[PDB]
């Protein structure tokens, strides 16, 4: 158990100052912040926390307030003294979940520099898939100890206190232990992330230099239009009981539009092939089929859709405004993928269908403040031109070279034919082939999404591999070296371990392959993406132009640009972004600006 006995807590100046001369002279320090909420922009520091060696830490409140709180050393007096230490690029910081700190401080004007070491990011890169990287599962992992949790000093539920209202004493506990044992697992991983120089890699120049970006990005917020949002609401709502009413006149009498409980007596009863449609999904979806001339299936597909969209974007997004920025911050998480994409929360912005109309009209509430515009800088197709790459074929490699639509060049040499007269259809085929290669998927499975018969697919996939014999090639290679070493790596080192990989099991021995081709072209997507958005926030940095970079989503960067500046600011960005990355990968960055992020993207 942890005690009063293990940390103390710095109630007087001289005694900060005693930690901060210590601080100055520490090989690397652990630090961490502890505040009355999750929410950064609005968040208030009650106190900070350091340790400088193993079982040394102290825990300094500043903003203890309940009834009777001893006296503190003022929020303002602690940080005017930390200051220094904390912006000294030299004096190096250990943290979990860094981003978070780098926050809070920034709410006073603090830039926290040295931000070397970040624990959850030392375990992501060791090995993406260990299990979470939390602090309390890696203290139990790495070191076999059990850390107090935020529910053991502050409760649960409705009634669960704020840092504010905790006795010094159990605040100290929770805050000293916290930098402690983030001290403790630096020490046991540190020297392990150098047993190889690829994770090293990654972890030095891709992971910790996108700490502060990430903060920077999710601080600056997204402008939302609610009352767009409130119209498409209202809108929706006529459109789904519209709908429904649709639904009862193809058929007869009310029912549910739920499938297995009222569409299936309805839909099969009237004719129509027994099996339903399950919402598994993306492989034989009986509702759109039946959609090309049944028109019930067609109107139950487009409720659904609508629905699901209206309460979670549209009925949500509103209530997610910020009211001291009047944005929305939504959270990237840097250590949750197993290929190393950052992925995204409240709102989770890749969920935002891509290729439908609703989804559009969600993105034109995504809106640029007066006198700026939305601008999109997109790296297409990045993970084909991965493959291209990857496989060493010269057809690829030079269909991308010469400005060739990749997916027309590719019907044009497995169907054989001219480029110009390649059909719609056949460039569907070969881009259903294209997109089914990087997910690894099997010949069957690419008839279940082309629509064919099986060892049509596989005909399909034959005539491929002949005209791109490089591409089977990097395939065979890849699951080779993911059976001898168990994991695949991305082209900057960055590993995905594959402990099913022999699995024995025929489905989790099928994923584990599925995963071995993946990996390397998505996790090298991620790659190139993080190291584009270091390049351009060391640009926003250091030449301060009048530009925020407000979202990552898929593969593009979404910024808000002032309309007097867009043409230097979007030749500036787009020579970062495909010339500042990796410079073997072929990439192009298509960059395009409107009032929205409908009409940029
Ligand atoms: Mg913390
Ligand atoms: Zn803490
Ligand atoms: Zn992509
Ligand atoms: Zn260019």
């Amino acid at each position: 158990m942890i005690s009063y006995d293990n940390y103390v807590t710095i109630l007087d100046e001289e005694t900060l100052k005693a930690w901060i001369a210590k601080l100055e002279k520490a090989p690397v320090f652990a630090f961490d912040t502890e505040t009355d909420s999750l929410d950064n922009i609005s968040a208030n520091l009650v106190g900070l926390s350091f340790a400088i060696e193993p079982g040394v830490a102290a825990y300094i409140p500043v903003a203890h307030d309940y009834l009777d709180a001893p006296d503190q050393i003022s929020r303002e007096r602690a940080l005017e003294l930390l200051k220094p230490l904390l912006e000294d690029e030299k004096a190096l910081k250990v943290g979990q979940n860094l981003k978070y700190d780098r926050g809070i401080l920034a709410n006073y004007g603090i830039e926290l520099r040295g931000i070397a070491f970040d624990t959850m990011l030392e375990s992501y890169i060791l090995n993406s898939v260990a299990g979470r990287h939390d602090m309390d599962s890696l203290a139990e992992r790495w070191l076999k100890h059990k850390t107090i949790t935020f529910e053991e000093i502050a409760g649960k539920g409705k009634n669960q206190l704020t840092f504010n209202q905790i006795a010094l004493e159990e605040a100290g506990r929770y805050a000293a232990e916290d930098a402690d044992v983030t001290l403790q697992l630096h020490l046991k991983m540190w020297p392990d992330l150098q047993k190889h120089k690829g994770p090293l890699n990654v972890f030095e120049n891709i992971e910790m230099p996108l700490v502060p970006v990430l903060s920077r990005i999710e601080r600056n917020g997204v402008k939302i239009d609610p009352k767009v949002l409130h119209n498409h609401s209202e809108e929706l709502t006529l459109r789904l009981a519209e709908l429904e009413k649709k639904a009862h006149e193809i058929a007869g009498e009310e029912f549910n539009l739920s499938s297995t409980k009222q569409l299936q007596t309805i839909l099969f009863e009237k004719q129509g092939i027994k099996p339903l449609k399950k919402t598994p999904s993306t492989s034989e979806e009986v509702l759109e089929e039946l959609a090309l001339d049944y028109p019930l299936p067609k109107v139950i597909l487009e409720y659904r859709g609508l629905a699901k969209l209206k309460s979670t974007y549209t009925d949500k997004l509103p209530l997610m405004i910020n009211p001291k920025t009047g944005r929305v911050h939504t959270s990237y998480h840097q250590a949750v993928t197993a290929t190393g994409r950052l992925s995204s929360t409240d709102p989770n912005l890749q969920n935002i269908p891509v290729r439908n109309e609703e989804g559009r009209r969600i993105r034109q509430a995504f809106i640029a403040p007066e006198d700026y515009v939305i601008v999109s800088a997109d790296y297409s197709q990045i993970e084909l031109r991965i493959m291209a790459h990857l496989s060493r074929d010269k057809g690829l490699l030079t269909a991308f070279a010469e400005g060739k639509d990749i997916h027309r060049a590719t019907a044009a040499e497995v169907f054989g034919l001219p480029l110009e007269t390649v059909t719609s259809e056949q460039r569907r085929s070969a881009k259903a082939i294209n997109f089914g290669l990087i997910y690894g998927m099997s010949a069957f499975g690419l008839a279940r999404q082309l629509n064919i018969p099986r060892k049509e697919a596989q005909k399909y996939m034959d005539l491929y591999f002949e005209r791109y014999p490089g591409v089977l090639e990097y395939m065979e290679r890849t699951r080779a070296q993911a059976k001898e070493q168990g994991y695949v790596e991305t082209l900057d080192g960055r590993r995905l371990y594959l402990p099913d990989i022999k699995s024995s099991n025929g489905a989790r021995r099928a994923a584990a392959e599925r995963a071995a081709i993946n990996a390397p072209m998505q996790g090298t997507a991620a790659d190139i993406i993080k190291r584009a958005m270091i390049a351009v926030d060391a640009w926003l940095q250091a030449e301060q132009p009048r530009v925020r970079m407000i979202m990552q989503v898929h593969d593009e960067l979404v910024f808000e640009v002032h309309k007097d500046d867009v043409d230097a600011v979007a030749k500036q960005i787009h020579q970062l972004m495909e010339n500042c990355t990796r410079l073997d990968v072929p990439l192009l960055v298509e960059v395009g600006s409107g009032e929205n992020w409908d009409q940029a993207h």
